C-alpha cells in the first residue's frame, strides 16, 4: 500500500508548510526538484519556501490550517510507474502561497524512489 | 508589547502540536514545567506529548488545524507580574487531546522569564 506512504510524505510536506518548520522538508524533498520545468537543489528550493513564508509577514496565529493551503477533498494519488507517483490537489492562494512562484490552483507533485525505500518530492507544478 | 511575544510562544506551542514536530517545543517549554500541580522536566513533559500523539494512531491528514486543538477566538493574554503572563484559552477534546492527561477544556498556560529575554511555558492546567 505505497499509496499511504505517499499520503504520509504529502502530509509531511503540508505539516512543514503550516508549522513553518522547514527542517521537516529535508526528509521529504529530493536532492534535485523540478520546480515548474527547472531543476533546483533541495536547499535552494527549501530557501525559496522559507523566504516566501517570511515575505507574507502574517499574524503569528494566521494560516495554522491545512485548509488554508489545500482542499484535501480534491486530493488524488495515482501510481505512474514502479518508481513514481503523481499527487494532484487543488491548492489555495493565501498571503503566503502568493509569494510561492511555483504555486498553482491545480497542483501536481511527483514522488520518486531511487532505493525503493524512500519516496521524495522530485517535481512540483 | 510582550503580549505579542507570548502570542508567538503560544503559536509555537500550537504549531508543534499540529505539525507533530516536538523539536520546536525545546525553545518553548521551560526546564521545569508544573503540569497539573506537579513539576516535570522539559524532556519528560515533551515525551508525554509525543507518546500521547502516537497513542491516537489517527489518519496522516487528520487534525492538521489549530481549530482541532483550540478555539482561538477564546484566547486571552494577561500580564500577571513583571516576569509572568497567563494565557487562557478554550481547548478541544480530539483523539489526541484525550490522550493528554493535563488537557482541560478551560486551559491556563503560564509563560515565565528568568532573563527578561526568553518567555518559556512553566505551567499548564
Amino acid at each position: 500500500n505505497q499509496d499511504k506512504i505517499i499520503k504520509f510524505q504529502f502530509g509531511k510536506f503540508a505539516r512543514a508548510l503550516i508549522s513553518r518548520n522547514f527542517d521537516l522538508f529535508d526528509s521529504v524533498i529530493a536532492d534535485k526538484v523540478n520546480v515548474m520545468g527547472q531543476f533546483e537543489s533541495k536547499n535552494d528550493f527549501i530557501s525559496t519556501l522559507s523566504s516566501a513564508s517570511s515575505k507574507a509577514d502574517a499574524d503569528e496565529l494566521e494560516y495554522l490550517s491545512v485548509d488554508d493551503y489545500y482542499d484535501l477533498k480534491s486530493l488524488k494519488i495515482s501510481k505512474s510507474n514502479d518508481t513514481s507517483f503523481a499527487v494532484n490537489v487543488n491548492a489555495k492562494k493565501n498571503d503566503v502561497t502568493k509569494n510561492f512562484p511555483f504555486w498553482k490552483e491545480r497542483q501536481t507533485l511527483i514522488f520518486t524512489t531511487e532505493d525503493d525505500n524512500n519516496w521524495f518530492l522530485s517535481s512540483i507544478n
